[PDB]
């Protein structure tokens, strides 16, 4: 049927005209599909002659589908479109599983010919207007145009989402104690009733549809669980992604590697733990998508753990809206978190997997408060609460770290639990000068042209040393001279430097570093008793700053 | 009655804003509040032709729910009206009285009508967990609180509202900025809160239904310490801070002090004082003290203001639109939430600020972007929504701040 709905306005673009695209000549076995197709469809009320006035064209085109004996018409409407206002996003995000409650009763409804159940505003069924030829393209073709929304035109998928839900809308109201699911143009009821009052209501909902143009599947008609669907297999009282197989080959092309990347990817969100790091570095280069990669100790040892979790099935929960959501989080590995969200332990409602880093250097602290957020914003979006946390980091350990950093930053209610490994801060520096620790003023440069540069630094118990560095910046440099007094120094020192750069990085107590120098400068910093950073400003004339900063040049 | 045509700016196109994720709690009150007010008919369903979109969300100013409405892209899109072709003038006068009341006025454009081809630039989308269902769209058929445009159109209307009540009190300020009216007097706090009430009551008759002191207000000074003994680490600290302080302050001078850093001396060794130097050192804190000269405010200008963490909940901020020539700076103290804190001295500075120069500033926040994005809405109890971007305090900004 074509419901009886109304009808949504639609405009063109504002500056701008509707399409007016030639029409190729078509062959006659093509003319006569089109011609055959057509006479259908304006019995089906779906379309209808005109007769030009009409200026507007866009091109038809028959296909053979495709090594079946049937044809089937495509529009190309290209240039409608492009001249076709924007609407609003059809739909964005889809549902995750693991936000669903648990039903008694489910039933899959499946709109028919959806589109052309739907009709198209009266005033721009002008612009719909097509032609197809006559033979050898010699006469007058045949001229219809839309009365429903066309395949492939811009503004289907919204306006039929829209016209589905106000049609919903009535029987919503009226059965507030049933959910129903639109995705594209189908349906998914559930309920807490029994088989009969559930059908009973099924029935009444189709028959509700059918009052408006939406033809269903009936009693006989409809899917049972599984309903695999969009990656996910759907079972009564639980689920899981859809079933997982790694390939097993000799040779990985950089395409077999991507490809693996992504399922595990997607597994993660079920299978606890799952990994990819390793597999990861391997993607790294310029390299083509037919270059067999050679795997790596590491990636091998990784696709090891990863080939064995997957290994027995893995199944999650549903939500249950009266308990409270517990996520738990675990250091996995170099910057690699995962975490699981539960509410009866150890029973996952859903896992999942943090890796980013912000910045060239963080430490375990941050990257952990990240993940907190990210796990936390997640959280909203599929339950519409925050979790409990439950973090592998002491209290005061959080306490020294938040106090003492310049940022302002925030974790709801949490709890320490002793997973190994636990973070913690690796060292602190000192808030004071240092008393019988040995001075070091230190400084680095750099000639921007020559890249040639000189690091090192002046003590005050005379001591002097300056190296030199080939191809590196003014800001290179400074970290240098900084390790350089890390390096000659005992296990307590004051460091002077007018790099308010290196004092950025240091006093920001890294951890991890994208860097070599910086991991080193790191390691020493590890090693050391008490350690204090001071900063001068430079050309100045301060301190022993003048002089150090002519040792180097 | 008529409505006043609105354009947008010439050629952009309405906010394509997505809106960001609620909590169920947040969601429900949305709900309710907008079935509401669909039926008073202040706002209509709306179908998918319509491209546009502006975030809403719920706070609770008093636990009553209210409705808030990002309409920072959709002002900006509009900024011609509001600003040039309308346009609300600020009085000098008001941040020079002694004390301030700001009122809430915003349920009076629930009742002028807005152009019937502006509408569609004021959708907003009650999202649903777990997208579930599609959100449920609406657009404005009344003035919405929130947008710029409102207080522009409705200006002739609050002018006769307010015109008997200035001609009886000539010597009280009154401002508005948005959905709030500032007014000051120099009264007496009881007669002061006493010419609030006459005004409520005048409010009162056409469906209009806290306390600053702008004297108390002024300069978070540049803070230089007074010593029993100076260690070369507290010279040295000094000169950073003084070296600062000389690109804002003409007149500051270092040389002096520099003198007892010679050589290399250990950091925790003291330095006994010239006498040059602690003449230096007090004509710098004549200068730290007073306003910057040469610094002026550019009504043309947007203004910048920066918020350092102190620690220990205090928390120091500058106000300037071109960096370092700082047209006021101050701090602001007293949960241990760092987001809580930091959303409440927003709130503060750009409340003063609307005070000193009928403009909010665009903040440079020191959070990490997510962090500050999640917590935000817990605690913004104004009706207003300030610019912002997020930026990593330079650790000796933060210092030379310090108190
Ligand atoms: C049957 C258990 C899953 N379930 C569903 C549901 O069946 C469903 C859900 C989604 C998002 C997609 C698909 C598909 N394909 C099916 C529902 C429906 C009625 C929303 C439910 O409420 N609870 C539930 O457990």
């Amino acid at each position: 049927p074509i419901s009886p709905i109304e009808t949504v306005p639609v405009k063109l673009k504002p500056g701008m005209d509707g399409p007016k695209v030639k029409q190729w000549p078509l062959t006659e076995e093509k003319i006569k599909a089109l011609v055959e197709i057509c006479t259908e469809m304006e019995k089906e009320g779906k379309i209808s002659k005109i007769g030009p006035e009409n200026p507007y064209n866009t091109p038809v085109f028959a296909i053979k589908k495709k090594d079946s004996t049937k044809w089937r018409k495509l529009v190309d409407f290209r240039e409608l479109n492009k001249r076709t206002q924007d609407f609003w996003e059809v739909q964005l995000g889809i549902p995750h599983p693991a936000g669903l409650k648990k039903k008694k009763s489910v039933t899959v409804l499946d709109v028919g010919d959806a589109y052309f159940s739907v009709p198209l505003d009266e005033d721009f069924r002008k612009y719909t207007a097509f032609t197809i030829p006559s033979i050898n393209n010699e006469t007058p073709g045949i001229r219809y145009q839309y009365n429903v929304l066309p395949q492939g035109w811009k503004g289907s998928p919204a306006i039929f989402q829209s016209s589905m839900t106000k049609i919903l809308e009535p029987f919503r109201k009226q059965n507030p104690d049933i959910v129903i699911y639109q995705y594209m143009d189908d349906l998914y009821v559930g309920s807490d009733l029994e088989i009969g009052q559930h059908r009973t209501k099924i029935e009444e909902l189709r028959q509700h549809l059918l009052r408006w143009g939406l033809t269903t599947p009936d009693k006989k008609h409809q899917k049972e669980p599984p309903f695999l669907w969009m990656g996910y297999e759907l079972h009564p009282d639980k689920w899981t992604v859809q079933p997982i197989v790694l390939p097993e080959k000799d040779s990985w092309t950089v395409n077999d590697i991507q490809k693996l990347v992504g399922k595990l990817n997607w597994a993660s969100q079920i299978y606890p733990g799952i990994k990819v790091r390793q597999l990861c570095k391997l993607l790294r280069g310029t390299k083509a998508l037919t270059e067999v990669i050679p795997l790596t100790e590491e990636a091998e040892l990784e696709l090891a753990e990863n080939r064995e979790i997957l290994k027995e099935p893995v199944h999650g929960v549903y939500y249950d809206p009266s308990k409270d959501l517990i996520a738990e989080i675990q250091k996995q590995g170099q910057g690699q978190w995962t975490y699981q969200i539960y509410q009866e332990p150890f029973k996952n409602l859903k896992t999942g997997k943090y890796a980013r880093m912000r910045g060239a250097h963080t430490n375990d602290v941050k990257q952990l408060t990240e993940a907190v957020q990210k796990i936390t914003t997640e959280s909203i979006v599929i339950w519409g609460k925050t979790p409990k946390f439950k973090l592998p980091i002491q209290k005061e350990t959080w306490e020294t770290w938040w106090t003492e950093y310049w940022q302002a930053t925030w974790i709801p209610e949490w709890e320490f639990v002793n997973t190994p490994p636990l973070v913690k801060l690796w060292y602190q520096l000192e808030k004071e000068p240092i008393v019988g620790a040995e001075t070091f003023y230190v400084d680095g440069a750099a000639n921007r042209e020559t890249k040639l540069g000189k690091a090192g630094y002046v003590t005050n118990r005379g001591r002097q040393k300056v190296v030199t560095l080939t191809d590196t910046t003014n800001q290179k440099t400074e970290l240098q001279a900084i390790y350089l007094a890390l390096q000659d120094s005992g296990l307590e020192v004051n460091i002077v430097t007018d790099s308010q750069y290196a004092l950025g990085i240091i006093q920001a107590q890294p951890d991890q570093s994208e860097s070599e120098l910086v991991n080193q400068i790191i390691e020493q910093l590890i090693k050391k008793e008490k350690v204090y950073l001071a900063w001068v400003p430079a050309h100045k004339g301060i301190g022993g700053n003048e002089q150090v900063d002519k040792l180097v040049s």
